[PDB]
């Protein structure tokens, strides 16, 4: 019904493929500073203009509800007030000031323009199109009130720096005036109020074509700008650094979200309970889009931590796609049927093990034109990552033969979990590998043996479930294929891998830090099969259990790929 | 009925009187730098800014006609204009650029708020009250438009005073508007107009008394700052600077009236053309307001011509007095009935002949404390002052004894006319003397008895003129005492007295400017009374020759002030 979901996925992969391909034409160098500065001007000073412009002369203000508006910036002021309020209380005198003006806009300016617009008019074009236009009413607004504080702040961080008594703070608020009203938005939404005020909801056909023109290639290029402007601006940090910026980053997408959804519950008080959910999922997914690169901006013309905040900014573009992705799917489940939530995690579960297929065969193509595999403990990993890629691809054959054929149906699904049961098993012989490695002991390493074992045990494991169980073909997931017996087998094998890792527990640290990684969702899969078999009702909770373990062991070749991919 | 002048003339008393009170103080070394600098940063920051907003708060916008504000801002642009297009087709290109910044606004910014609104309160509190609300209207809106643009062109001559090409139009303009918005006026403006919208016509009882203490002092005291900062800023120029300056002043009083005077009646429309004569008239009031000292602020603080501006500004608010006097009651003359008009004209009298009294009598002190006339030709000069002195003493008790007294009023007509007729006589005399010095003879002068001649011929003609005339104490001006007897004798007396100043024509170059423009007057006397014995019929015209002729005869002693005074 409502909330269309199936079309967030490919909406995510034009918009980050753009920025894909702008870094990739970035590092080849083959686009200069040249192009690069006129395209970045092109889009500050024609395209957003322009965009805005078209969008603010049509906006139908008699029919406009405030409660977005209301709800938005008061949660976006809280969470500035208590960023500001903590930063000046943990941070040293040394340099506060600085740290509390640039640090808190951070937490309230997002990339709501050039990236935010696409996922919304993909989720709400034809169930909620009224949606496309709040968001033209937050970013400057917002603008307008909580940025131009830090500003001064910054101003006062300046003046401290320059030990000159003699200015007061009249000419400190004026300079941060002239700073928040010399960029370019908060004018151009000036004009765009005065002319519809003038135009009386008019707009000129002479210029239409050409504001369509300006506004509709605005963002692509903004988009190939950010990928530009990212090419070489990540550098090491230090512990303290690394801290603060966490602690940034779960401000950013598990703060402003959450308060979001709670004062926006609280503030309406409308009827036609449905629309309220709508609201408050817009409101959510809103609070979580990512840090707009004007911050990075502001820090470059005031030359201070300039590098803290422009990784925090490189860092949550990226971060923040599978945050949404996962809530926008986590808000869509309650209000669906059980077999369109299945229908949900078999398209997740493709979703995810695609994008983990196009990670798995580059960091396979990466291993083996490395030659690094021929000495321990590398051989092993690769066979873990071919299994990892088999079992992806067992995702996307099964997907597409879910209900095609019957003999390729069994087939697939013996080799599928052939291969995640070999994934399961060499988990723990890996924790078995480093373990026998810490010993230093000079003993021969039986690598025949271990692999042969590691890929005949679930082999076997399969082979006799096939024997035992019976066919079970009308259930859509794949675990519950026969019944009770297959996952009384992935449960059993998850607790002796389990016991196995933990009684054991070159790039060693590599090797351990998979090692502990891997056996966190070891842990959820244990969890939820327990819970099924000691809790034949089904609760209420079962639903992000199933979805957890799902993109768990479906994109877990995303954790080698961040790990064993550098 | 309408238009009371009747207060006008005590209003320009203590209005100059609170000017000369403070320049006074001043050159006493009475007053410093330090108390002066703490008025001026009162009135500046604190008088003003709660004058201004009081009287914004309630403004009533819903029954203000704009045809005054349409007339006064476009008369005010045509002006600025023909001003700076003058000065960019005359002016070097050395400084023509701060000539076209600085020239033209002088002739648009008016000292419309310590000296104008005393006037115009004072000639409209029970009749127009509503027009006291207009000046507010007019300085900050037109300096919102006209200021700004020679902002930039003072700029455009500091950027190439800097030789700086890195600079564009845009920081130009920004610097422009930014001077002209850190003006104090504009932002009260702005936020008195955002406090009357947002408290719909409603002022605070709690700030209503502080807002009144503070905007009442605030006209005295900004007309004792004014006085103080006029003691020493007169210094002598060259005859382009004192040519430049007189069309600037001209510009100032003779083109903005009339030109605010036609477009007011070409533009307004309306029925009951008496208010519309008494808009034009308004109008043509405002018009002929001096300029204010902002302009020379805005020449110190940009250090470019400054003592130009400074002279021209103090120079206007003395010219400007005697010039919107006699506007005033021109405009009144042609709305009243004959009887009213010999009232006015004897009031006018008065007023001119007291305020010659303080001129002479101070001339007198100083001539008489300088002991120079012992020597030609002072003695005659002190003569014909003490003649002006007694004839404006006879104006003052023939108005105070115009019917209270026969025989005092026959004794002081003849006293009266017997001076008056000894001044038109020495004007001669006083050109036979520099006639005969200029014959460089070694002659003894007859001081004896040019001096019996000087005041015996005008006192035999007036007692032959008493023989020969007949008594007519109907009419309330002194000229038709008799009848045609009287300005017969006056007649031949000018023309004797003039073809004597004709044929004639050690401080020589005082007499001679004397000497010329004494007889200017002498001829608009002939005029008049040729004027009335040849056109026994009335013109349409006489009015004026009267109100000049009167003014010439009753407040002569201003030229002997201006020339013979310092």
């Amino acid at each position: 019904p409502s909330m269309s979901i199936t079309r967030l996925f490919p909406a995510l992969l034009e918009c980050f493929g753009i920025v894909l391909c702008g870094y990739i034409a970035g590092r080849a160098n083959v686009i200069t500073s040249t192009q690069a500065k006129g395209l970045g001007n092109f889009v500050s000073r024609f395209a957003l203009p322009a965009l805005l412009f078209k969008n603010m002369v049509v906006l139908n203000f008699s029919n406009v509800d405030w409660s977005f508006l209301y709800s938005i910036l008061i949660a976006k002021a809280s969470v500035f007030f208590i960023v500001c309020v903590l930063t000046l209380l943990v941070a040293s005198p040394d340099s506060r000031f600085s740290k509390a003006g640039l640090f808190p806009i951070f937490a309230t300016q997002s990339n709501d323009f050039a990236l935010g617009y696409p996922i919304v008019e993909a989720l709400y074009q034809t169930t909620y199109p009224e949606y496309l236009q709040y968001i033209y009413l937050v970013a400057p607004i917002s603008l307008m009130m909580l940025n131009p504080i830090g500003f001064i702040f910054c101003e006062i961080q300046k003046w401290k720096d320059t030990q000159n008594a003699s200015q007061n703070k009249i000419k400190i608020v004026g300079l941060g005036l002239l700073r928040v009203l010399q960029n370019p938005i908060v004018f151009m939404v000036f004009i765009g109020i005065a002319f519809n005020f003038i135009l009386d909801r008019k707009v000129p056909v002479y210029v239409e074509n050409f504001l369509d023109g300006l506004g509709n290639s605005f963002s692509g290029s903004a988009l190939f700008y950010l990928g530009l402007t990212m090419v070489g601006k990540i550098k090491r940090l230090k512990k303290s650094a690394f801290v603060v910026l966490i602690l940034l980053i779960t401000a950013k997408l598990l703060v402003l979200p959450l308060l979001c959804r709670e004062m926006v519950e609280l503030l309406d008080k409308g009827d036609s309970v449905v629309n309220h959910t709508s609201l408050s999922n817009y409101a959510f997914l809103y609070g979580v889009f990512p840090v707009a690169p004007g911050v990075a901006i502001f820090a470059t013309q005031f030359n201070m931590e300039v590098e803290i905040i422009t990784s925090g900014m490189v860092i949550s573009t990226f971060v923040s796609a599978p945050i949404m992705y996962v809530s926008a799917w986590l808000l869509t489940f309650p209000t669906m049927d059980p077999k369109p939530l299945a229908y949900a995690i078999q398209n997740v579960s493709f979703d995810i093990s695609i994008v983990s297929l196009i990670s798995l065969i580059w960091s396979l193509a990466i291993l083996l034109l490395s030659k690094k595999y021929k000495q321990l403990p590398h051989m092993l990993t690769t066979n873990l990552l071919i299994a990892q890629s088999i079992v992806c691809a067992g995702m996307m054959i099964w997907n597409f033969v879910k209900e095609k054929n019957f003999v390729g149906q069994i087939l697939v699904f013996v080799l599928l979990y052939s291969s995640l049961y070999s994934t399961y098993l060499w988990t723990g012989l890996l924790a078995i590998s480093l373990f026998l490695l810490k010993k230093r002991e000079r003993v021969q390493i039986p690598v025949g043996i271990i692999i042969i074992s590691g890929w005949g045990i679930p082999a076997l494991l399969v082979g006799v479930l096939l024997i035992t169980g019976k066919h079970n073909g009308d259930s859509i997931d794949s675990a519950f294929f026969y019944g009770k017996e297959q996952m009384i087998t992935t449960a059993v094998t998850l607790f002796c891998s389990i016991l196995i890792a933990g009684i054991s527990l070159q790039q060693l640290t590599r090797h351990v830090l998979l090692c502990l990684l891997l056996i966190i969702g070891l842990f959820a899969n244990l969890s939820s099969c327990l819970w099924w078999l000691f809790n034949q009702e089904p609760g209420r909770l079962y639903v992000e259990l199933q979805f957890f373990c799902a993109v768990f062991n479906f994109g877990q070749g995303f954790i080698s790929f961040g790990i064993f991919g550098l």
